[PDB]
């Protein structure tokens, strides 16, 4: 099941790691949310779980993308990340 979540940034980061990538041999080479800090933006807002799926940020779909240009993907300028997850 596919869910939404807005997440403001703290201290430039998103309260949350991700694990996995094409070059990796996690299912599917996908992008999986790893450690979850308490009391971070993620562990705030409340829906992601460890082991979710992340497919998509600020509207740039995460299929095909290395570990190194996920996380690229995750440190970006802008104060609020828009993400898309699967429930996994």
């Amino acid at each position: 099941e596919i869910y939404f979540v807005e997440l403001v940034k703290e201290d430039g980061t998103l309260g949350f790691s991700v694990t996995g990538g094409i070059n990796t041999s996690v299912p599917h080479g996908g992008i999986y949310v790893k450690s979850i800090i308490p009391g971070g933006p993620a562990a705030k807002e409340g829906q992601i779980l460890q082991g979710d799926r992340l497919l998509q940020v600020d509207g740039v779909s995460l299929c095909g993308l290395t570990h190194k240009q996920a996380v690229q993907c995750l440190k970006g300028p802008g104060q609020v990340a828009r993400l898309v997850l699967e429930r996994r």
